[PDB]
């Protein structure tokens, strides 16, 4: 009927960390939730050019109004679960959110359903495969523009990208 | 260099608040220093009663809080896994108590951050006066407030819920 601290911490966590429905966190680079995947209008303004999809719904499929946005889209089917291999996604996503920014004008937005773990993990991926930062640097860096919190699988999945990278 | 688990605190604790307070609780504000200082905003809100859980020896109440008719408490706590908070939990729950059952009462809670020292007196507060268990409290109040006390604070609030349900 009671608990250890660990399991506290565990609860705490899932606590309140998004304040908006997304967030630039690197330049032209959004992260954000279901909602934003789904305000043509928001998309609109921002001059939204990719969307990556970190949950993508074989039931939804691609959202129709990309197409009449302009929307360059990859969706990759993923499951907010520690015991999910994200790893898979890591250079397929890092590289389409390269050649998004890589573009003059070219604005990303990368999204899962609550903006915080499957589609921060990519984000974070990135930026360690593409701007070398380390771990460590890329949280911090996205964490000052958006509360993220990548569930614990993830988080160990990308110490062992870290560990793979300072390496080589 | 950091562990996993090491890595969750530090994503955690080290966001950003969406606010510089929340109401976690009908007419109770958890905050931070910020709030505290902000005259307009406690005005606005019609804070009523103030629980300082980060407060100062050598700094009194502050002073602009009696032309507002503010009451005080100030708590003399260190966010740190080895400060005891316990001996402090009924003294701030009875003030919270007071403040709230006050008609139009109004209280702000508040600690350096407002995730830690304040979230503890609160968390005390809701399973000394409203009989929830800790995980009830923090469930109340963590999708208003992300709060993450100390894990210190943490061990101390899971011996008074266990002295509390026997």
């Amino acid at each position: 009927p009671f608990l250890n601290v660990f399991e506290l911490e565990r609860l705490l966590y899932t606590g309140k960390t998004a304040c908006n429905h997304a967030d630039e966190v690197w330049p032209g680079l959004y992260l954000g939730d279901q909602d934003m995947a789904n305000n043509r209008r928001e998309l609109r303004r921002l001059g939204i050019t990719h969307v990556l999809n970190a949950s993508h719904s074989r039931w939804r499929g691609t959202p129709e109004a990309y197409e009449g946005l302009g929307i360059r889209y990859l969706g990759v089917e993923a499951h907010d679960s520690p015991a999910f291999d994200m790893s898979i996604h890591f250079q397929t996503a890092a590289d389409f959110i390269h050649r998004a920014l890589s573009q003059p004008g070219g604005k990303i937005l990368v999204h899962s359903a609550v903006g915080v773990s499957r589609s921060a993990t990519l984000v974070l991926a990135y930026l360690m495969l593409y701007h070398h930062l380390t771990l460590v640097e890329a949280i911090k860096k996205v964490k000052d523009h958006r509360g993220i919190i990548p569930n614990r699988g993830f988080l160990r999945q990308l110490l062992a990208l870290d560990r793979r990278l300072r390496q080589g």
